Parts: C-alpha cells; structure tokens; sequence
C-alpha cells in the first residue's frame, strides 16, 4: 500500500516476516482485484457496455516535489504478448528490422497422483479367462465401438506414473489465447497494440483479424499455402484407422483412440476431431497473425498492422504423425470391404474450409479415404496442411464447449486452471526501461532495443537468429510434464483411475474460457507476478551483470549457490523436485496477496508435493536490465522491469524498504534511520564522500568473503533509497574507484515506458512513475559498491536520518483498498430460475456419477454366476490394488 | 554420492559395513527412475532436449586442478548391445574384419515347485482304476478342442518336476528388444550407433530397419532364402497334428498340446501359432540385423549400415524338431480322409508373407496339409524355413497381447522380470578401455581391439573362430532353468498346477513390454549392475592376470578358491546352487542402491534359496583388461569397464575408497590417511623409491603366506589413488624390482571411450573420465605389488597424508559441488538467510526420500 | 593458506636447546616416548624444579 506517513513506513513488516511458511487455505488470483482498482467496474458489467477499451492505464492525482498538483497524471500498464511485424516510423508504416521471438519448453514424464484399474478392466479379464474354454474365438471385449482386439491390448501393462493431462492443457489454452483476439475491438485494451510500438493507435470500431502464415519479414510465412511445421521446418503427418491392424508395425504403438464421448455434440463433430489432433501433435503447426487497423499520432495516417501473438511463437516438442482410431457407429464384424466401413464409422473425416498447395494438395473440404484390411494402397495427410485449413475456424464459443464435454470424462479445472498459470507466464511480456531524470522515456523507433523484451520472471525472451523455419533448436526455458498416450488410451475407455482424474461437471470451467475479456484479465495476471519476483531480487543487492555471470564465477562461492538454488535442475525417485528457493517467492506471493498461487503434485515414492511456475524455470538466460537515452546498456542495477509504484498500490502488505514516500504535511515530508537503529556512516580517505546509515558490517567488507554475501537490511536499503532519489548520487568503490558495471548517466534512474496521451491526461512527473528500490550492492568482482555524496551536498539527507531535517518527494494521491476475494469457486455461476425448479435431482445424480467412475450396473457377483469356473478368475486371486511408486514390489523373496 | 568437501571422504561407510546382510525387503529398480538421473542435470550451458534420441549422455561443468572452469563437457554411456558389421573407415563404409561374439548356456531341469494333481485328473485316475470304458469313447471331444482319450493318456504319467517358464519367457524377452529397435527413430538414442563404431553418425528421419540374414561376411547369412541353425547347422522339422495317435512313436513324449487360449491370442491365429512354436524350439531360429541409415562425420557418405543385434547371438534350449497338437472344430472321431482332417482343425497353419527356396521350397502364405491316420506318406516342414517365413511379423504391441494372454492363462508377472534382469545381465556389453594420460582414447579403426567387449560381469565375451553355422565344444556362461514340455501338458489341459503358476489380472503384465523406450531402459539398467562388480574386484588388488589364470594351471591355492566362490560350481542334481560371494554383491547392491534384484526361488534339502543373476555364472571366462595406444595388452590393473564418475553419482552410498576428489583450491581439498589411523610407510630411499602409508603387515610383506591373500582396508586404497593420480606412478615389488604383469607405459591410466561430439559440448579434461579406483595388490606370483614415486616426487603426498598440505585434482561441477576462488579469504562461518527460511522443506524432501 | 591453517610457511632458525632439524619427507610413526627419556625424566623434573 501507500504510506500516509512516516509512522507507516517505520511500521512495515521486515523481509523475512513476509517469506515465512504460510500455512493456511487461500483463493486463486483471478486477477478482478486490479480490476476493481483501475477501471469504473466496480462488481459486474457485461463487456459491451464497458468499454474496457479506454479502462487500460493507472490514473490519478499526483503531487510534486516543489508543492505543484498535476491532475489526471497516468501510467501504462507494463506488460503484452502482441509483437509488431510492422512499426510506424515517420508517421509512416514499415517492415520491421528485427528477428522475432523465440521459447522453448522441456517436455517429460513424471510420477502424478498413483493409478488404479477399474472394476471394467477385472470384468474384462474375467471375460477373457472364461472364453479360453472354447474353441471360439469370439468378440465379448467390445466397448464403445471399438474392435473386441483393441480393448485386449488397451487393457495390458500399466504405468505407474500416473497421468497428467498438463500440456494438452497448454495447447488448448495458447489457442484460446489467441482466438480471444478475434472479438470487436470495444472489449480488448488499446494499450495492449502500443507497448512497443508507441507511435501507433489502435481503432476501436473494427475487430483485430486473425490469419496464418502471412507475415512479411524473414521468412516468417513458413511457406505460406504450403506449409511447413516453423521449428523443425519439417512436415507431419495423419492417419485415421478403423482398427488398430491397419497402423504400419514402425509405429502401432504410439496410436490413440478417439474416444466417442467427445463428438457427442450435433455441432460440427468434424471439428472437434480436427481440435483434438491439434492438441496433441507438435506446437505451433504455423505461426499465427493478428491484423489490425491502426493510425499515425495526429490521425493522419491508416494502415493494416501485422502482429504475432507471444503465444504461438512457443515451441512444445511433440509428436509430427498421428494414427487416429475412430470409433464404429454400429457394432459389427470388421469391415473387410469398404462400404462395410464407411456407412459405421462414427464420423468421417474431412479436411477443413481451406484449400493448400504443394505435394498432396488439399482441395477445401476434401474426404479422408478410408483404411481397411486388403486396401489397394495405404492413405495420409500432411498434418501440417490438415491443420492449416481448420486453422481460421475455432473460436472461443466453441473450445468452451469442447472442454465442457471434456470435462465431464476427466476432471479438468484445477488442471487447466495450473496450464492457465503457464499460459501467463510464459506468454505476457515487457519492454525494458530507460533512464532518465523525469517520468517518461522510449528507445528510438524501429531500434533493436525498441523491441528487446523480458518474462514476469525477470529473465530476458531469445530471439531468433535466422529465418524461419529455424534450423536449430533453443535452450529450454521451463519445464512441463508430458501427456502418455498409452495410459490416456487406458484413461478415456475407463480401464483406469487417479484421485486427480476424477470427473466433474462441464459447469466447473473456469471463467476465463469462455469470456471477451479475457485477454485484458491474462494481461492483469502477470503483475502480481513481478512483484514477487521484484521482491526476491531486490532484497539483495547484486547487479544484472553480477547475476549474469554468476552461475559459473570462481571469485565467490555465495553466488553461485545463490544461482543454482533459483533453478529447477534436481530430482529424486523418478520425479522432479521444484527449485529450493522457488519457495521463497511462493511464500512471499501468498503473503503479500493473501491469495495462493495454482500448483500439481508430484509424487516422491507416494508423497505428493506441490510444484508452482515459480520453481520450474531453467538456466540460460540474460537478465533484465535497462538503457541509457542514447541505447548503451546499463549493468549496475539489479535486474527491474516495472514502476514501483506498481508493487506497492496493489499489495496488501509490503516489505519496509520498498515503501512509498509519504506525504508532506506541514513540517514532516521524508525521513532516515540512524545508529539509533543500529546503522553507521561510511567515510574514506576522501573527504569529499559520504555515504549514508549502513550496516555496520560494511565497515569490514570492501569485498565479501568467499562463501558470504549482503544480508536483508531494511533500512539501510531505505537510506540508499533516500541517497539514490536525490539528483546526483556517484556509483563507487569502498575508496571511491570505479566499479567494472557501466552506469547511468549522472543522477538518472530507470523510467517506466511512454505511450500515447488521451485528452485531459497529464504525463507523469518527476520521480512519480520510476523504478527505485533496485539499489545496488553486490558488485560482478565481488566488491561492495556505495552510493556517495559529496559533503555539501551530504548534509541534509544525513539530518533527515537523524531525524532533524527533511527531504522533499513527489507521491500519488491515491487512497488504500483491497477487496476480500471475489469468488470462491474458480468459476462463474448463476441460479437461473429453472436451477432452482430442477436442483435436488442434479445434486444427487452428479453425486452419483462422481463415484461411478469405472462402474457398471452388472456387479461381479452377477458375472460369477455365468462364470465356468469360479476360483480360477484372475478377479478372484488377484483383488486390484493402486500401484506403489516409483514402482510395485516384483519377485519378493517369498 | 560426489563430494564438495573433504569431510564428506571421511565420513563415507566402511566396505564391510556395506557388504553386510540386509533384511528388509526392497523394490526393483527399473529403467523409468534411471532415467531421471541423465535428465535433471545441473548445468546452466545444456539445452534440456527433450527427445529420448539426444537424452543419451552424461553432461556436466567441470573444474580443473589448475583451477578453470569447463562448460558442458561430456561423458558417453558405456553399453549397447549392437554389433557393427560394416565399419566406416577412411570415412566410408567398409566391410567389417572382425567375427561376431557368441554366448552359451547351461539349461537346466527345474524340480523346484513340484506340482499338484487337479480333482479332475483325480477322478480320471479313478476311472482308469474302475475300469469305466465309456468315459474315453472314440468320438468324445471336449470343448477344449481335444479328445477323452488323449486326455486319458496325457494324465496316466506322474511327474516329479514342476513348471518352470524361465526360458521361454526369455526367448520371447529376446525377441522382444530385438523388435524394439524398430520403432521411431527419436525413440532410440544415437549414442547406441556409435560406441563400438565412433566414426558412424546416424540419421534421425528414418527408422532402423530389421532383417534377417543379410550380413556380408564370415557366413553370416546362413543361406539366406534356405535358412539354417546359425550354432551347429542343419534344418529342424516342425509337424501338426490333429491328435497324439498321429505322431510317430519314439516322438510321443515330446509333442506338445496348443491349448486354445493360445490361438486366441491375436487378431492372426496362425501368427500366435508361429510365435509359440518359436517360443519353445532352439534359439536363434536365424540371426536377426538391424539396418539403419548413417552418414559421414561431415555428412558426407550416407548409405544404410549393418548390426547384429546382441540378443540374436545367444544360445538357448536347442531342441531340434516338433510336434505341435492342435484344437479341432467339431466333436468328431479322428480324421481319416485328407479334406476331413483339413477341414477339422480349429486354424489351419501356414507360411508368413516372406518366401523361402529350399529343398523343401515354401510358397509365401502356403497353407500345410494335416496329418491324419491313413496317411500313406508322413508330411512335415523344415523348421528354420517356417520361422523364416514369420520372422518379419513380429511386433512388440503384438507380443504385449501375447503375454497379456499368457498373464491371464496362467501367472506371468514374476518370472518374466527375472527373464527381463537375465536379458540385460547377458545381452548388454562394453569396449574395453583404452589407457591414456588424458580425457578420452580410443582404438584404431576396424580393429580386433575395437571390437574387444565384456559383458557387465566384468567378462569378456568369446568370439566365434570359424564361418557360420559352428560346430564348437560348447563353454557355458550361466545356468537357466529349462520349460518342461510334459508339465505343459499336464496343465494346459487343466490336469495339474503349481504354486507359482497363479492366473494373473492382464493389467499386472510388467510395464517394459511393448513400449519403446525399452532399449534405453535396457541400457539404463545395465549400470548398477557393474557398479557392484566393480566394487567387488576393487575391494581386493587382485590382477588382471590373477583371475585370467586362476582357472587355469598358474593357480595358487587362494586363486582357486577365490574363483571357486564367485561362482556356481556347484551342481546338485536339478537345481541351480548360488555362488557363495554373489551373496555379496547382492549385499552391496541392495545396501549402495536402497533397491533390490529379481529373486528366483529354488530349494535343496527341503531347504529355500533365492537366487539373482549374481549368483548364477559359471567360471572360466577372460576379464576385462586395458590396452596400450597402439594397441598392446596391458594387465597389471584390477579389471575395469567404466568412469568413476558413473559409480560415484548413481550411487546412495559407497565406500570410502571410491568417492571422488573434492575441488581444488578449497580449503579441505584432497588429503591422506598417515600412522594415526595404522597405517606405515615403505620406504626404498636407495632406489628413489617412496610408497604410501599402507596397511601393518602381517607376515605378507613380499610374498604372501600361502592361501592367504590382500585384507580389506579402506584408507590404503584410498593411499595408493592418491599415489596413481600423481602423474608418474611405478609398479614394482617389495625389493624395488619389476612384476611378470605388463603395464602401462608411465603415467597412464585407463580411460572412457571416445564419441563424436554435438555443437557446444566438449571433450573430458584431466583425470575427469577416468577409472582410478582399480589399484593392484595381489600379483599371478603371489607376490605383493607396490606403488612407487620416486623421493622428490614423494614429499607433497606425504605431507597431505600427514594432513599438513593439500593436492590439487580435477571435478565435476554438479549438485553441490561448487568452485572454489584461488584466495579462500575467509569470513566467519554464518547460515544464509535464504538456508534458514526454506529448510524444513529441504527437509521435508529429505524425508519423503528417506521412507520410499 | 596458512593463516587458514592448510599450508606451511619455510623460515631459517637457530639449532639451539630443543630446536631440532627437520627431514624433508616427514615419514611419520606412532608417537613413542623413547626409553631414555622415561628412565631419566624424574631427574629432568628435579632440575626444573629447582
């Protein structure tokens, strides 16, 4: 919050108060809570009527340092995932001048929830015993239109692992993200067009255009018509099967049934087909485009701009060919001829509206030829080209409905809603910062650093260093677990179970998949974000070019612990183990929000632990850091992405040196901690630098020794606050030499980004909208670095922190709110009044399906009777038991 | 565990305190939690690749004696089971030079688990005894497809043996990593096409291929489209019958009933008919090849390359000609036309898709005319032609419904897992080391040293001497217990059963067969297996020549012993009797891994006994040695296969002599074990001869007194690495004169095997990839073995022993190594803050470890 | 390092009184009280008392 006065500041919870293990239950961050703050939606509003289009910026009063008021003073929101292929430059509009954007995701197995078979499957086994008394090889085994030889080899040698869903999630959740842009401009921010190109402005009466494969620049149509998979410039393939027998031997084990239950829908079935091969083969299948009108500053000028959304430029590994295996629409001996299979499968596929080039050409709605026993010849499709020509026709409405049926075979909220997690983090994005003495700066148009971008984890995104498509793979940037089509093939048919696979209503869909506004609410998901990670890296002081060395450096043993330890890079028992001090930002989350952060379990030998997007990053990457006015790179600061007044307007509770200046009031304006405090004052040689309150273990450290580091100081950290925000701080040695990091130009600080004015808004002044707390301490050769003064210009910040003097500050006139959370659930609902008319019958029937997991009406005790021989049913000696982890106890020493 | 500090050296447990029984039971230790070991590395310069085909090698930072640092340098995984035929050289493919390894094995009648007579055979024995003619009427079937007085005559027999499944199931095991390799190209690492062959580099788009008798050289193909038995010659003959009145007598109390359930077994009945008349002949029915495409270093001269699988060189069971009985239609009288008995049968049998031109020539898909009793001419197959004609149709999702059946019939979940560890145990191999100074080595193009490999066991593969089919005295390399054809009839037809014989749910198949990651989970598995027999060969300085002799005349009395009890000598009449030391092994992976090995009961005396693929060798093999550059044998070194460091970091706990250097630079850097901990030095000032604190010698100071050997004894060893890893080490005797072993020339070591590296890897630096801990004490002389430097070179060592200096060695920069500064400029020792605010969770992982 | 007490400085001295010359090797045995030491150390004790 914003301190009122100094009384409040002094009061603030320490640092470590605020990384304590929580204990207690939490709500999601639904990301409403910004919402209430800067926008006039107070409660509900239907988006049509809101024009949440103007509701994209931090508004209000501010006061100045001389005693000035400057109303309607405003702040961009920093982050969005739209990247300009097109910039205005000179008021006219041009190809961009470089490469694009790049992420990579670690895919792999581990051990979830422990896995049980169904009472199907015992029914099957006993079904299978009792045939081998006959000479008759008969066809008992069928279910849901599948071969009676199929549900015999789905029913064989579980994993223990589990099963995740996890990345299936991803896919679906980065498509909805970029379909989401396809509704009428009234209802995304006009902001979210302009954070890196801020000479252009958005139109609001005409829709953004999504397309595929049309961009301009290097090579970035990846064929264009013809197309080719953008990472590994390959080309898939699909293949559609009745049965199983048709699949080629090279790869009869990798193939996946298409359960029935989905396709349930007399919509278009064709579609949801083409949404679930999607969302297993590899990602992207094509880079994906938004157009939009847009004009020049003065409204002169009007163009179409080209933008690639951050979502379909990640790449999750996979698998280039599928053999689909479609259920029978009437139970039947296999169908040796032809017509036979045609006239009973379920559905037949058919590419979609759109038609492609190259070898195998595609003509627009074209029919999948059949594979059956003793066909002339074997049939496919690129996949590539399959999915290009579905590729304009999901939307939002639709994927809701789809995950709606999904959800009733598989519980999917807590799932997605953790996929929706990674979603944000990987996808929402920010421009780095500029030095300057005033409140606003932006690097020269259509420049290199124009467009150079960091995550929410203040880590740097990759580019690209050749055209598309790329013939090299990047380094991993997080890891995700992977999606088993073996055990999905046991999961869909119910010869399997899981405590986190139990199913649930197609009412538990979270909000967010469904509405129009969801973009505007992934774009305000991402702050919370950077306040955490903000915190953690600034409660010490080590600089960017000191965190980028850090993980191999031999000068000192400390920071490489304090590198490897961030990371997730261990494991035990077959699992992964989430990042040591991942936790710590956790922590820090859940108390500064007082809302819990979305996790999955990860079994180590049966015990569950919860892993968060804030522990699974990877090592590689350049850390964030600012420019001078000129473009030259700044490296003294530790790593800052956003205005603090950010972190501290939208936390319930907030570290101490992280506080805002307090208001003047009469006398009182700002204060410093003294000796009184325990601090002391540094001086040198010198007699012509002073630096302020310090620890008093700075009198004994010019550089630290191996194996130790700066230690968590409020304080003193305020009272290098106080020396930086005067205009004219000098960055140096314990002797006052020059540190190896370069600096600013004198008395600047990182500024938040510029961005077109409205009428009646006012730039934000002086100090009002940059970034402050970064205060560095920790230097890349293992020395201290000290903010000094020279003595005339020493003396009144060192009476403020003896409490004899004070020092002027600009602040925002904004009062303190946090609401108590909005909704429980995760997702939105409302008795309509047919609910109430029909309410007990569906309470006790979902109930009743909750359980029936893997059940049938025809119990084991009616299927005996039938049985030849009783004893000798696998069902009988064998009662089924969940798995043990990291494997069953085989061959036990009797 | 590696070490970051000298403290963790100290306190690391005593050999014997590992080597102790353990009692509490454990859990198997399979491929899928292995694998999270190569994956999950620390290092901040690894692309985490998530392809399984580029997961296939040890990467790490390390760190130099000097004090550099090395970014994702690597280490190449020792095993495969591929064998080139076709070696690139001048960077182009060339037929190979070299003969292909063979194995053998001693099958054996299993009495264990005697069975137990049904109440249905009871009551047939009764109506025998009763004399009820009706029940064994001439036109009587039951619905099982077999006739009343087969069943009568199958039932008249008493048996002693029980069932046993063990070569059967690993015959289909076998079959089943041979068909792995034909699945996705990203499935399989590229690794596994390049440790006997470091020049090849295959390609990723297109999938190995496998055929049958294509190879080149040496008679490889054993006739192509006339198929014959690759060991010994010759046809088989396979023949189907209607009935047991039909096979030829003197041929009666071999044929086996095809039980329905078999036929049942998949969606081509004839194929389930083929794979079980596979699974009990002779093995291999021919020799299996791998084909796949490889390129040049630079890409230059791509082409498709040939390999032999391992698993398709093992000899098991052998039995020669068959007679298969199989189910019928209809409850009808045995056949006595030809259209009646070919119309009767429940399947008619036939050829596979792929043809054959023999004497006896078969048509692709010809149907075989049935046996009936009239016959004026008997009808029957060669064997080699018929399996011939199926070898291309199987498939491991196929052989997965396969053994799903077979898991329901009767219980199939134990004894394939020890079938599974006897696969691995056997069909996994590494190239001998090369010795050097440096990193990596390896041994000129298509030569007898490149193709030099020893099995896990620290054995030497034989290799075969002459063209194929051979005709060798056989030279047995472990026992296995035999299928009983007689049992397996006595069962299949509900007459009898047995206590291990359980019917199973077909879900509890294990999770191995048919997924095709099962290749790199093979080799996965096959590490911790030398891991604890290379901590029993290093534990006692025995050499290389010690054990190559110690079988033949050059024995002592402790050499015969000593290679008496690591193996099964023993031989009680219809039992496999464990070694005595493999008891230990076993000890030392159950306690170093926190996991346990298949068990396979067996009892003598009334008497139980587990036994595990570490009790059941046979002696007389050649053990695993280093060459020279150039080629020459060097022997004087305990025998050897892998780096350090795989030992070090797969391991929960080892032994003190074994851990690994910590970093220089540190303080509590590398250091030694002086008088105080007992020890003494021998001096040999007069000859520049200095050797470390070592053991106080009890009447063994130059010859040991005979049948006694070298004693156990942590630190000494740790002493004489401390002593190799100086650069100029001297092996001599008591008196300062030369040992009959010979050795490597000065300085060397034995090193990991070179690989063509990937962008931004480099190669090994120092001593990093290196085997150290394999230092000699017992010489074929019985005389002791002394690590020499000379008294210059000898003063810092003996000053780190006395704990009054320290050495500077090369590590691996992972988990919580760290590297440390030249200065060391200490401060007061203070907890992180960081340490303090996430340590009940560091601890709560610790925990959750602790109790799986 | 030698501070830290994991190294040995080498500095020249006086051999006189119970300064002795050191061997470069250090071959160290079990500390032993030699037998003359013991049979003459009441004596030696006599004198310091003194």
């Amino acid at each position: 919050p914003i301190s009122a006065d100094f009384s409040e500041v002094e009061n603030a919870p320490s640092f470590l108060s605020l990384a304590e293990n929580t204990d207690e239950v939490l709500k999601p961050y639904t990301g409403l809570e910004i919402q209430t703050i800067i926008t006039n939606i107070v409660g509900d509003a239907n988006p049509n009527q809101s024009r949440i289009f103007d509701q994209d910026r931090l508004r209000g009063n501010q006061y100045s340092a001389g005693g000035l008021v400057t109303q309607n003073a405003v702040s961009a929101i920093p982050f969005t995932n739209l990247i300009p292929r097109t910039i205005r430059v000179g008021n006219i509009l041009v190809n961009s001048a470089n490469r694009l954007q790049i992420t990579e995701t670690n895919v792999s197995e581990y051990y979830s929830n422990p896995i049980i078979a169904t009472k199907l499957s015992e029914m099957i086994s006993d079904q299978v015993k009792n045939n081998q008394f006959s000479t008759w090889r008969r066809d008992n085994t069928s279910l849901q239109g599948f071969n009676a030889f199929d549900i015999a080899t789905i029913n064989t040698a579980i994993l223990p692992n589990g099963l995740s869903l996890e990345s299936m999630l991803l896919k679906l959740s980065l498509l909805h993200s970029i379909k989401a842009m396809n509704v009428d401009a009234a209802s995304i921010n006009r902001s979210q067009y302009q954070v890196i190109d801020h000479n252009t402005v958005p139109t609001i009466g005409a829709p953004a255009v999504v397309g595929v494969n049309n961009s301009p620049v290097f090579g970035e149509d990846c064929g264009g018509n013809n197309p080719v998979y953008p990472f590994g410039g390959g080309t898939g393939a699909i293949a559609f099967h009745v049965t199983l027998q048709t699949v080629p031997d090279e790869r009869k084990s990798y193939a996946i049934f298409v359960p029935p239950a989905i396709l349930q829908a007399t919509s278009d079935a064709n579609e949801a087909l083409a949404l679930f091969a999607l969302s297993m083969s590899e990602w992207p299948h094509a880079l994906y485009t938004v157009t939009k009108q847009t004009t020049d500053l003065a409204g002169a000028n009007a163009g179409q701009q080209v933008f690639i959304p951050t979502q379909s430029t990640i790449h999750i590994g996979g698998r280039r060919v599928l053999d689909l295996i479609i259920p029978r629409r009437e139970i039947a001996p296999n169908p040796t001829t032809l017509v036979a299979a045609n006239a009973m499968c379920m559905v037949r596929p058919q590419a979609g509206p759109d038609a492609t080039a190259g070898a195998i050409p595609l003509a627009a709605g074209q029919l999948f030829n059949m594979n059956f026993i003793g066909a002339p010849a074997f049939e496919e499709w690129p996949m590539t080209s399959y999915l290009y020509s579905w590729a304009g026709r999901f939307d939002i409405t639709t994927i809701r409905q789809y995950m709606g049926r999904l959800a009733t075979m598989v519980g999917v909220k807590d799932a997605y809603w953790a996929a929706h997690e990674l979603n944000v983090a990987l996808s929402q994005v920010a421009p780095k910062m500029t030095t300057a003495a005033g409140g606003w700066a932006a690097q020269a148009a259509n420049s290199a650093q124009q467009s150079d971008v960091c995550y929410s984890s203040l880590l740097t995104v990759t580019r690209s260093a050749a055209n598309f498509p790329l013939a090299n793979q990047p380094a991993a940037d997080m890891r995700v677990y992977d999606t088993d089509p073996a055990t999905w093939n046991k999961v869909a048919l119910g010869l399997a179970t899981a405590a986190n696979l139990v199913p649930e209503q197609s009412m538990d869909v979270p909000f967010v998949v469904g509405d129009a506004r969801a973009s505007f609410w992934e774009r305000l998901q991402a702050i919370p974000m950077c306040i955490a990670w903000t915190m953690y890296y600034h409660s010490r002081g080590i600089t960017t070019l000191a965190w980028d060395n850090a993980y191999t450096d031999n000068t000192n043993k400390w920071l490489q612990k304090m590198v490897r330890n961030t990371f997730s890079t261990t494991q035990s028992v077959g699992t992964i183990i989430p990042a040591r001090y991942g936790k710590i930002v956790c922590n820090l989350y859940k108390n500064m929000f007082h809302r819990a952060p979305a996790y999955v379990a990860t079994s180590v030998g049966g015990k569950e632990l919860h892993i968060t997007h804030f522990e699974r990053w990877l090592p590689g990457g350049t850390y964030a850091n600012v420019y001078s006015g000129a473009g030259a790179v700044v490296n003294c600061f530790s790593p800052v992405l956003i205005p603090d007044i950010w972190c501290q307007y939208f936390t319930a509770k907030l570290p101490l040196f992280a506080g805002a200046f307090p208001p003047a009031q009469g006398q009182n304006s700002t204060k410093g901690f003294n000796s009184k405090q325990g601090l002391m004052i540094h001086r040198n040689q010198n007699n012509n630098l002073v630096a302020p309150y310090l620890e008093k273990f700075a009198d004994n450290s010019s550089y630290f020794p191996v194996g130790q580091g700066p230690e968590i100081n409020d304080m003193a950290t305020w009272n290098g606050r106080l020396w930086m925000t005067t205009g004219n701080v000098q960055y140096l040695d314990y002797s006052g030499a020059a540190i190896v990091e370069a600096v600013p130009p004198a008395g600047e600080l990182p500024v938040g980004k510029q961005i077109p004015l409205l009428a009646g808004e006012n730039a934000p002044i002086e100090l009002t909208n940059a970034a402050t707390t970064c205060v560095p301490r920790y230097s890349n050769d293992g020395r201290r670095i000290f903010t000094y003064l020279t003595t005339a210009q020493s003396v009144i910040p060192v009476q403020a922190c003896n409490r004899a003097a004070n020092l002027a500050r600009s602040c925002w006139l904004l009062s303190n709110v946090y609401a108590e959370p909005a909704l429980q659930a995760l997702g939105d609902e409302v008795e309509d009044a047919f609910d109430t008319l029909t309410n007990s019958s569906f309470l006790d029937v979902a109930k009743s399906v909750a359980e029936s997991a893997g059940e049938v009406p025809a119990t084991k005790a009616l299927t005996d009777l039938q049985a030849v021989d009783v004893s000798s049913l696998p069902s009988t000696s064998d009662p089924s038991n969940v798995l043990s982890q990291p494997a069953p106890l085989m061959s036990p020493p009797t």
